[PDB]
This record gives C-alpha cells, sequence and structure tokens, in this order.
C-alpha cells in the first residue's frame, strides 16, 4: 500500500527535528487526522532510521504512538504518525508545576505497560526525556521514540562513564521529575550534573513520601543489574495504591 504527499492536507508545525519537522495533517479524502513527519536525506543515520521504521511499524501499543506507514521522495522521508492532541507530558508539567502521586504512578504504569510489551518483543528502548512523551485524548501517554532497539540529566551512569537496565533508570528519574518538578541530578554546571549523576547523589524534598522515595531509591542504583525488572515496578505497592490503570 502506497502513499504520496498529495494524499495530505497540512496544518500547523507541531515540532523541529531531529533531522527534521513534525506537522499536523489530515488525509483528504477520510479527513483522517494525523501527525506527519519529514525527514531530509543529507542529514540521512541513514541506515539506522530504516531498521528503526522497520521495528517501530510493527508496535501496537495504547501507550506508544502508532506509526501507520512511511513513503518517500528523492529529497525527503515521510513518517505518517499518530496524532496527540494533548501535547507533551514536559509541556503539562511546566502548567501544573508538578504531578499528585495519583497523575505520576498511573504514568510510569503507562510506560511500564508499553516497555513490557516490548519487552515481550525483545525489543528494548534507550533513555527517555519527557518532551518526548504525548497525550492522546483520554489522557493516555505515549511514547514518540526512535529509541527502540533490536540531555545529559536523562542519562544513566553508564552512558557517560538485551541489556535494558537503561529505561529502568529512567523510569526512575522520569518518577522523580514528576513528583518533584525538576530532574534528580540537576545542577549549576555541566560537570556538577556529571558528578551528580555518577556519584548518584539525589535527595528528596520533604513533601515527597515513602513509597514514593522506595521506589524512586530502587530504581536509581548505579549497578544497572540492581535495578527492578518492569514486572515489579507494576506490582509497587505505591504504583499499586496510586495508579488507576492496570497492568
Ligand atoms: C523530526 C522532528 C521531531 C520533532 C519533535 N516532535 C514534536 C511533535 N511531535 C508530535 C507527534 Br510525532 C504526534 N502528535 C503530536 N501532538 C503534539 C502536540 C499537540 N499539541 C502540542 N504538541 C506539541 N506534538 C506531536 C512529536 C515529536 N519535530 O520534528
Amino acid at each position: 500500500r502506497q502513499w504520496a504527499l498529495e494524499d495530505f492536507e497540512i496544518g500547523r508545525p507541531l515540532g523541529k527535528g531531529k533531522f527534521g519537522n513534525v506537522y499536523l495533517a489530515r488525509e483528504k479524502q477520510s479527513k483522517f487526522i494525523l501527525a506527519l513527519k519529514v525527514l531530509f536525506k543529507a542529514q540521512l543515520v541513514e541506515h539506522q532510521l530504516r531498521r528503526e521504521v522497520e521495528i517501530q511499524s510493527h508496535l501496537r501499543h495504547p501507550n506508544i504512538l502508532r506509526l501507520y506507514g512511511y513513503f518517500h521522495d528523492a529529497t525527503r522521508v515521510y513518517l505518517i504518525l499518530e496524532y496527540a492532541p494533548l501535547g507533551t507530558v514536559y509541556r503539562e508539567l511546566q502548567k501544573l508545576s508538578k504531578f499528585d502521586e495519583q497523575r505520576t504512578a498511573t504514568y510510569i504504569t503507562e510506560l511500564a505497560n508499553a516497555l513490557s510489551y516490548c519487552h515481550s518483543k525483545r525489543v528494548i528502548h534507550r533513555d527517555i526525556k519527557p518532551e518526548n512523551l504525548l497525550l492522546g485524548s483520554a489522557g493516555e501517554l505515549k511514547i514518540a521514540d526512535f529509541g527502540w532497539s533490536v540531555t545529559l540529566d536523562y542519562l544513566p551512569p553508564e552512558m557517560i562513564e538485551h541489556d535494558e537496565k537503561v529505561d529502568l533508570w529512567s523510569l526512575g528519574v522520569l518518577c522523580y521529575e514528576f513528583l518533584v518538578g525538576k530532574p534528580p541530578f540537576e545542577a549549576n554546571t555541566y560537570q556538577e550534573t556529571y558528578k551528580r549523576i555518577s556519584r548518584v547523589e539525589f535527595t528528596f524534598p520533604d513533601f515527597v513520601t515513602e513509597g514514593a522515595r522506595d521506589l524512586i531509591s530502587r530504581l536509581l542504583k548505579h549497578n544497572p543489574s540492581q535495578r527492578p525488572m518492569l514486572r515489579e515496578v507494576l506490582e509497587h505497592p505505591w504504583i499499586t495504591a496510586n495508579s488507576s490503570k492496570p497492568s
């Protein structure tokens, strides 16, 4: 099944690359709303993207951004993606200052469900930034990454100093960011940020509750091997108490 640029009406830009641009878009015939990513073959990594799209086009999960298909011309490559009406988690955090434990734990559940669904396919994910986390019409979180396989603040010690312990560290930075309003190792300089992650030096403000500290503390281990299984995250009693979504 083929596709062409003239099949779509284009609306407003949703962002800049990442080697290109995303625009709100509509299929002319069905009027079906979607997002179109336009990437340029020069900055093409080229072989890599091909494999990324290979894997992403097989991923069906309510919390993964769907890739409906792709096509290309001489100069560009086009990605036909699901549209997320409600924007980024990063933007929501800005507006709310920080999230409550229920919104936080529901997101963590959703992230962990997606990552486990992918784990069940020997597909693993690297690091995870909030700007790459979008929200569907029902408020459900969606992963929008080229971070599938097989800023410093978001990287585990082993990235700065099926081996998927990286995205468990990611769950912990996000969970902390979500409750707190800023990532755990944030510092005034690059050198300072580096040592904080390397040394795993973070602390909690008093409002952060115990079940939260527990989960976060188990996720932010220097030793990747000691970080929890996704299964253990979803069964964490603080997750179990607070999240509105099930496994
Ligand atoms: C290449 C490239 C990557 C980016 C960053 N980009 C931002 C916009 N993208 C979106 C996608 Br794909 C699907 N749905 C979206 N909904 C929004 C949105 C709605 N209201 C505000 N926003 C930001 N953005 C979406 C994801 C990746 N730019 O060029």
